């Protein structure tokens, strides 16, 4: 990634073995659960497009999702080229050429070009632009691999209300209010109806706390 | 987080894989026990609002508590906006706009704006303000998920007094003096009554030490 | 803690996840054995009062001992206030107010005040003063939770003298010379009596080495 | 590897025990799966030819592949010598001799010569040139040890389409579009034919999602 | 320990949790085998007397050996006082008082006094002097706890010569040439006698290699 | 080891607990396999003679090999003394005396003398000279402890050619071309004879790939 050292300059440093292993492990142990996205965004802090491709390449298996990720990146890169057509001409000394979509994706750009864009003044954050495309595609993976719809999350007759709300918002986070009351069991729903339409979650969970 | 480097300047650096995993692990292995709060406060030392949301997002499961956390943050952010109304006008060069509630929560603020507020002189500690809101909500989770009341923590007829005091103040810490004597078993309570009203805990535990 | 960076200035840095976990683990795996005290003193090297409270707060369970620790800290803080009464008056620019007992314990003092006292010239080491109070209370926990008295550590008829001395000074360290000879078995005691009153431990262990 | 320190100079530093163990472990636990290549490229970030040989030497077993790696490196080194014949003559002060093929492979070059080439201005990146040769040979190992051809990856009659696409692109990545439709089971292939020739992967996987 | 930072000054830094745990673990898993001594000497690199006492204090159990260690340190400290009597008088500004034996052992000396002696010019290496006393006592522990004498290490009739030499020099290292030939089995001893009196170990092991 | 800090000066720093444990572990888990040598050479990057002795001393067991290592070091040190006789005379200020063989081996040299030689200009790399002697002796250990000769590595009648070449070059690496064809099974040898005398390994392995 590109980090700031002891001085005020942004400097490239190698991706660490701890970061490489942390990303490989969270994919192996959690697949494409919703919480894998912010872990990816945090592990790729300040990452260049090269580091982003590195993290995606080190993932073995789930190649259907990774291939869908390539398709999403290609779509966003093509939209970037439509909005930012490169203007031909010799690049002035001490400057950087305009990045294409494949340059932001690290396909047709070298490392020192990515360093040049990210450490430029003003910077061209090709890492954050690429990560935005990757997270966009990864969110498409999560909603797609979400097994349960929110309409099917119903509280059991003897299920504690806390466990039901745990399953409700876990499913809701994957699929990406008043349904929480409707899908509660008869005994809890009677308590929630008499509680009021503007009750908070802690007020509702306290009322059905058995 | 925002840290001080070799020079005297406060500088942003990426959240470490060790910090990310340490927070995910303590939630998996201890849920919402009272000691999880100071671990969160320590793991988020110097954290920006972005790092605070990152730590909260990486938590899979317990979404009922995390949704209640969003409600608490929204309440505190709305109270911040009531106390600090943003005054319109162009921002002077080399300065920062006034943060809203959603800016402190990292919702409507970029990373370099959070860096700008936290490294300002005088600093606007949006990280400490947000962490104060998160810890406030997390404390509401702990007292809510506390299973046992302090009125039900009683010393067994053959339970050692040390183990009883261990259960007493562990329960008292979750729920957030003279009850300790009243809930002791008959044999120990006789010893404590004749000991005096101003006895310390080590004096009481020594007297009932069997 | 407060550490010295590349320059000669003492600078605050966040407590590390390794230090946080190392302290939580040694308490879980060794409770209040005597060797837990120097591990605490080493893990809290250069710690502020905030870091000291953090380490104590992250400990789940053993709340009877931790509550006794609060009582000891309150006693030492009250003695500090008796010896150092704060004199009222406006604090001069670039200076620090006099700390109270609760300020050294981190109760009524902010982090930058603790940084101000510890990095002052001359420094007010509120961290070392607080740690001295904590170690004092922790030593009261160790002697109190010591199960065996030194009078009951006797060498078995067939117990090797090395194992007996191992149990003797382990018990003696928890409770905090000529008794070692008296509590030896008859065969070893006969050897030690004829050895001389000023024999060293390696001379005594060699003589009873069987 | 050669890294940039606090100043702007590229400086050699020793290969870390974490990097050494991370490379040994991924070879032991994944052999020559496709994802081992980008892990090697990332673990050898900024590596000198000496570090590259070190990583290859620490691998025990798989010596057939490692011997094939030597043959590939010898071929690329001989092509480098054909394209870059060394011109004899005394080397000017403060300069570097032209590297041979065996110099880039770390065979006939010392460490400070590799430091001299890599930290030169303009630099002679003997590390990136050698790594390019190693990755080239390692890719020959992957395609060679690929057990299954893409023609034999067919969807089972009851196999979920997601699992079939997972096996398809995993095999395709090792061997290095319309075949995905042809190798689908009859029920899914009927759905894909009526879907259109320009359907994306997420559009195809959604249509056969059962 | 006392380490050199980015500048040329020797600066104190806290003992790390990794060093603390590494020393506790090697004592738990290897007790007082000979190889524990160089691990101690390496883990205490640049250690102050405070760090040396910390490492010794964190060791739970083996208190018979640790008590013998105190006796050895007291003997060496008393010999230091006999050779270096402290001369009374006011200490000049910016200087250090002469250390006693208990000052080198960290008993009657503060941390900043140990920093003052070790970072002095010329330095008074109280850490290396104390470590020399500790290693001296620890070597007395190893030879004392050595279970087997070198006279009893004999090669079995069917024991491979390599395994016999492994046991021979392992025992010899704990107790601290021609006996290796005499304690070999009859078949190997016949080969070694006809080999010559000045044969090397690899020449002897090759001759009895079966 | 001796490393370069933020400035351009070579500075000593303590051997890390990670390096100490990594060397102890690879010896415990791999003994004297060929791949242990480059792991030793990498873990001792920039090591002083003191660090080299430390790594060798921390190895428990295998004392027959370690004693043979002492004999090899003594031979190379005696050859160094024959080639470099020390010339008597007072050492000029700010200079270093000429090292003997035992000085390079760390036997009769202090740490600051090793620092003086290694950080000299021009440097006397006593660490690399000693490591060259240690690796030389360690290679004698590997060839000596190699159990199988290359003449006995033959392909089984049903053994896959890949597994046979894996055993061939693994044995060849320990003992330190046309024999690979001669030791193949009859069916594979018929294929290799008709393939040509100048076939590469990947060409031969592909031809016998069954
Ligand atoms: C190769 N490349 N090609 C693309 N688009 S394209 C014309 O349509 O094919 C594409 C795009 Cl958009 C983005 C980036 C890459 N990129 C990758 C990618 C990263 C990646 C992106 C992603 F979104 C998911 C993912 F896992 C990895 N690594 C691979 O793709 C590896 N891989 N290989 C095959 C093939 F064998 F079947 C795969 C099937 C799924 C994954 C496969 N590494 C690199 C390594 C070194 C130097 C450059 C690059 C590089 O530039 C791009
Ligand atoms: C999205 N956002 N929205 C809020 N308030 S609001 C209008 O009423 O909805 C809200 C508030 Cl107050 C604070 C902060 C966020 N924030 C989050 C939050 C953090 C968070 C706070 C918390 F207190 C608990 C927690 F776990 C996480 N992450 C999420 O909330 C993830 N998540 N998603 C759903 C949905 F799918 F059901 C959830 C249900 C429980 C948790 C859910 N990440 C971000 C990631 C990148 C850039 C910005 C942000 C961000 O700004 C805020
Ligand atoms: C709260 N506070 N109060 C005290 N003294 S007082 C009036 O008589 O109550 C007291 C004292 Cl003397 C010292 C320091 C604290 N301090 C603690 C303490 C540390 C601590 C000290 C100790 F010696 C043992 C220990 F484990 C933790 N954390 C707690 O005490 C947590 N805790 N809570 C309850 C209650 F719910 F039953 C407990 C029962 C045992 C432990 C409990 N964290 C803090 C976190 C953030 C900002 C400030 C603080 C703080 O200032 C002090
Ligand atoms: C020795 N050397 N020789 C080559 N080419 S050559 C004339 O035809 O033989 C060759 C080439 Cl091309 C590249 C580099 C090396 N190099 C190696 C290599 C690295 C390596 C490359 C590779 F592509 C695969 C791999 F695993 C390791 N280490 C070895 O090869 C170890 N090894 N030894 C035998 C023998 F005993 F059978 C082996 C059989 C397979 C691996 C073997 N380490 C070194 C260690 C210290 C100082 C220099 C060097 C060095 O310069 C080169
Ligand atoms: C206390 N002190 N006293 C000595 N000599 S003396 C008059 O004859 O008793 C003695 C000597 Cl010579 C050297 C150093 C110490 N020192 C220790 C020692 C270290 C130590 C040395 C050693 F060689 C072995 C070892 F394990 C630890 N820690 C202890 O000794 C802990 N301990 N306590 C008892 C008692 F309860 F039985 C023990 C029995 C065996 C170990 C015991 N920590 C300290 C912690 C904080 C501030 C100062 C100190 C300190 O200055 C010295
Ligand atoms: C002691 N010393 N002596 C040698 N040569 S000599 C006259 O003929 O005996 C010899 C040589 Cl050539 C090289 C270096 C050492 N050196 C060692 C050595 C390293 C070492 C070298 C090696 F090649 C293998 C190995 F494992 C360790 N550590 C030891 O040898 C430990 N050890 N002890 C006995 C005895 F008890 F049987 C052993 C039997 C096998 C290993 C033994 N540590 C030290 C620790 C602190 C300060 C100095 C030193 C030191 O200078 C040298
Ligand atoms: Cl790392
Ligand atoms: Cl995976
Ligand atoms: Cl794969
Ligand atoms: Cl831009
Ligand atoms: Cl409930
Ligand atoms: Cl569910
Ligand atoms: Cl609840
Ligand atoms: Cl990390
Ligand atoms: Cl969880
Ligand atoms: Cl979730
Ligand atoms: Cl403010
Ligand atoms: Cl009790
Ligand atoms: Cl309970
Ligand atoms: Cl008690
Ligand atoms: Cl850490
Ligand atoms: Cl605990
Ligand atoms: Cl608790
Ligand atoms: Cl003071
Ligand atoms: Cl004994
Ligand atoms: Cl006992
Ligand atoms: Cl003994
Ligand atoms: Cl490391
Ligand atoms: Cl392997
Ligand atoms: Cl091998
Ligand atoms: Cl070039
Ligand atoms: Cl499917
Ligand atoms: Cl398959
Ligand atoms: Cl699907
Ligand atoms: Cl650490
Ligand atoms: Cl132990
Ligand atoms: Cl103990
Ligand atoms: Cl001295
Ligand atoms: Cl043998
Ligand atoms: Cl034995
Ligand atoms: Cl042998
Ligand atoms: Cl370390
Ligand atoms: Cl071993
Ligand atoms: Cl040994
Ligand atoms: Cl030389
Ligand atoms: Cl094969
Ligand atoms: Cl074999
Ligand atoms: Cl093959």
């Amino acid at each position: 990634p590109i980090v700031q050292n002891l001085q005020g300059q942004m400097v490239h440093q190698c991706i660490s073995p701890r970061t490489l292993n942390a990303w490989v492990k969270v994919v192996e142990e959690k697949a494409f659960s919703p919480e894998v996205i912010p872990m990816f965004s945090a592990l790729s802090c300040g990452a260049t497009p090269q580091d982003l491709n590195t993290m995606l390449n080190t993932v073995g298996g789930h190649q259907a999702a990774m291939q869908m990720l390539k398709e999403t990146i290609n779509e966003e890169a093509a939209e970037w080229d439509r909005l930012h057509p490169v203007h031909a001409g010799p690049i002035a000394p001490g400057q950087m050429r305009e990045p294409r979509g494949s340059d932001i994706a690290g396909t047709t750009s070298t490392l020192q070009e990515q360093i040049g864009w990210m450490t430029h003044n003003p910077p061209i954050p090709v890492g954050e632009i690429y990560k935005r495309w990757i997270i966009l595609g990864l969110n498409k993976i999560v909603r797609m691999y979400s097994p349960t719809s929110i309409l099917d999350i119903r509280q059991g007759p003897k299920e504690p209300f806390r466990d039901y709300v745990d399953r409700f918002y876990k499913t809701l986070r994957a699929e990406q209010e008043t349904l929480l009351v409707q899908n509660a069991n008869p005994d809890c729903k009677t308590i929630l109806k008499a509680l009021g339409p503007g009750a908070t979650l802690e007020e509702m969970m306290t009322a059905c706390q058995g």
